[PDB]
């Protein structure tokens, strides 16, 4: 009995190698989520098979309606067995699937193209000649509709009501949106990507501010699920003997196709 | 029916106020572990009395005749009901307790007490005799501790990593005894050592005692490992549910970060 | 019953929202008297209808026809049942309605166009032609003029001070239509006046208009007063001691600061 | 029938004359306050004779007895008929005295002996090695009590567990204190006193931060009383011709026994 893996195509996370076409399988995939799901599949001893989610959301809920879209959907109404992928561990989410401890901490942080003025976050609000954006469907446009910080709550507001859309479909069309705007875009995006993306060719973008709050990615599982223990101590088991802090280090620093 | 929490006199997690002889209850303590303990309180309401562990241990698997001590020891036992402290989740506790998402950040530092600043146009600089674990594993002349029955001592135990093996090689044959009993008896160490030693403990701890006074140590290199401290539950409780899902809307409600914005770094005396 | 609340479109006091065609009731307008009025809906209980007074005017009283006009006359004749807009303080309108304790300081102060960079080590300085009330009386190469039917107007009127006297009189007598019937006007004529007029306003829109782009204009030496906006109430209205009450407890409470903070000093630019 | 008018010892307001020896009746007594009671009665019409507060307190109400001392004790107990002195318009003063309008803005000022580390009032109240204490039974005391701002209620939990007793009995007590403290005390007085004594020789004492809220100085008469209209149009009268400010420039800058 084969565990049905759901994953995203976010890099390093997933990447789809370069030969895909000419390859059959799990073979056809490389990244950190790969390594991880294989170190997962080792300590716990079970076939796993990695399928992308259908539609490429990570996952909410739609008011008015209540259903699940993306990898949680595909979790709670039992299409997927395990979510190795970097899902943010959410209070909402968390009462409908089970996450595990997280393996990489996280923050909000905004990137704009290469002082700059744009400095912190608060400036960033008070300045409304450069917008700014989030992706679709994501732990950040959640976590600003339900902030009550009063800052927060502006940039909440600036964001509803724009036009046109400030949102992006995708992490990628929103890099190439930010790198395209001349400095007139921002992008709110995870640290982890973000840095990613600095660190990586033509190296046109760069971090500013700090972090905005700070999360984790954690090992999604079904509501009610068996494997829930299994998956906990295999994280904890790597975390503790820097599984992950090698992985991080190689998919993130191993390379360095940049000039920093 | 009150439970019982418990707690341990870390600064600035659990603190006695100064008009304390006379107050009774919970209104002893003063801190971050209180506020922490009042919110979760109040998102799932029950009453709790604060206690703290006979032998002020957080916890570990003392091997021999295999007995916990400690928080974690008091937990096991049904002596305790939850215990809301920095107790860092490990994978030994977590086979033994069950533990809450992540409240708090952290990782292990080093501490060294601060140099005199050097003389050499007629700028001042510092200059820092310890700068890595590797420079600190290779030297011989600044020894290194850290604190009895932590789960730093149990990471660099058990750890393959060359360097943290070297250093914890050195730690068990080292005497006398470079182990202290408690953070306050390290930091002493470190402040009366003349800079030969070098205490390990959390980044945030170390931190704490940056940002006050007097002021005369500080914090070298980054954190070697990435960790987190979570509340302790007893396996097959009903109230691990309610605390994960409080401590998720505390973090998402901004809460713990003003409160660690206003106890790590709103009493800036230096 | 829902009492009527009369104001005036006075930025950022009341500003129309851009979304307004779709939208009805007290949704259309926002600024930081909608807000005043929230907080005092809030405080007491009760409906209210935001309106427009018709000739949007302040209010004014004429000598051969005596009559009050705009937001005095509409109080004073049962057209509105509390005026809740920045309307300064008078002792002839005192006579006439009652006036809340204030909720805002005010000065009456000197507009002028922002002067360009002076090149003439390498340093660039602002200089203006006027520096304070007694040299733009004393000039005459620079024409000034107040609001129509405001306070301004019947403060310098009945001045026996030689500086607005003067003023006044020169008010008189250089015989442009000097007089401007909207704020925005006369900041528009000040804006492309090029340098050859002085508009005479409140410090707040002075500062407001300061702090906005396109930002060719400043503000030039002191107030020449001091007086209040009051909340204004009917004489004999029930209503006056709930609304005072409301401002004193919005006044403690610090709301009144930070509503002028994030509608004056929050949104600014330049 | 003269009208006992209630007044306080308080510079430049009211001055106890150097040759009141030798003085007998309103004559006695020089001041801001005293002027503004001669034009006061002028306006309105009656005769008014000048008593001192038999205890120097503005006026506060005692917890867990519910009295009233000083003048706003001496105005709802029937002691005197109206009360031309710097009485602070507050909340609670106002539910059992009758405020007219406001003759003179002031706010919270800081007060120092002569980099000025100090600066803004968090600054102050993050700084532990110097200490701040305001006047016990006034509108500062209160207002710190029942503020619900968070550096204020820190500022409150700081004056309120101190030892010994940073509060103090009088201005001039609270003025010599800052002077004899060497820099290691502060006051929180208002902002109007605080200029008198700051452009007073020898002039050992400056104004740092700004004004930490806006009051106002307003004349005090019994709820229910009949000069309430007559006392108010008269403030109105005597602030739109300026005579209040010129008063206030004659009492505060034409000595000027300073450098500026
Ligand atoms: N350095 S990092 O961001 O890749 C990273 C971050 C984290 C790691 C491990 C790594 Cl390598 N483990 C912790 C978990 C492990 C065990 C101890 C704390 C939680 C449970 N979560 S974490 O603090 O989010
Ligand atoms: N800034 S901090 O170290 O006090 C801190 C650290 C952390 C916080 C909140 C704060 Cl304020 N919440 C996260 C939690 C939120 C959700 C994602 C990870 C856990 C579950 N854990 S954390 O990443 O260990
Ligand atoms: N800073 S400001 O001009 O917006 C401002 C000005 C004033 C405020 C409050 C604010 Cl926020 N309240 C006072 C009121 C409070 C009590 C004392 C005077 C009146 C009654 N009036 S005020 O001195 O005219
Ligand atoms: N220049 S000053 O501080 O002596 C001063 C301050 C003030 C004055 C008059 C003077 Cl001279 N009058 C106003 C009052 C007049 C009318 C408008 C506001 C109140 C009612 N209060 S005030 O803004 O507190
Ligand atoms: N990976 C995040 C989305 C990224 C973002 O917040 O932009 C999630 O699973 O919610
Ligand atoms: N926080 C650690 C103790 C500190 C240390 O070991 O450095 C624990 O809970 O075990
Ligand atoms: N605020 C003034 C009008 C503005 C002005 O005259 O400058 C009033 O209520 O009369
Ligand atoms: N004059 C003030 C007291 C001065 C102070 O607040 O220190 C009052 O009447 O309340």
């Amino acid at each position: 009995k084969t565990v049905v893996v759901t994953t995203i195509l976010e890099s390093p996370y997933v990447m789809m190698k370069k030969n895909h076409e000419m390859l059959e399988g799990n073979e056809r995939y490389e990244g950190y989520c790969v390594d991880l799901a294989a170190e997962i599949a080792k300590h716990c001893g079970f076939k796993y098979k990695l399928t992308i989610v259908g539609d490429g959301k990570y996952g909410a809920r739609d008011a008015d309606t209540k259903i699940w879209n993306g990898m949680v959907g595909e979790l709670v109404y039992g299409k997927a067995d395990i979510a190795i992928a970097p899902l943010t561990i959410t209070l909402v989410r968390e009462e409908v699937i089970d996450f595990s401890k997280p393996f990489m901490s996280l923050g909000i942080s905004i990137m704009i193209k290469k002082v700059s003025p744009i400095e912190s976050a608060e400036d960033l609000s008070k300045q409304t000649e450069i917008a700014y954006g989030t992706l679709d469907s994501g732990s950040t446009k959640e976590f600003f509709r339900r902030s009550k910080i009063a800052v927060f709550d502006k940039m909440w507001t600036y964001m509803r009501s724009a036009e046109p859309s400030v949102f992006v479909r995708t992490t990628a069309e929103g890099v190439a949106r930010v790198r395209k705007s001349k400095g007139k875009y921002a992008y709110l995006l995870e640290s982890t990507m973000n840095e990613y993306i600095e660190q990586r060719k033509p190296c046109d973008t760069m971090k500013v501010g700090g972090n905005l709050d700070s999360k984790g990615y954690g090992i999604a599982t079904p509501k009610g699920s068996s494997l829930g223990t299994p998956v906990n101590l295999a994280v904890l088991k790597l975390s503790e003997q820097g599984v992950l802090d090698k992985l991080k280090n190689k998919w993130w620093y191993d390379k360095g196709e940049c000039g920093a």
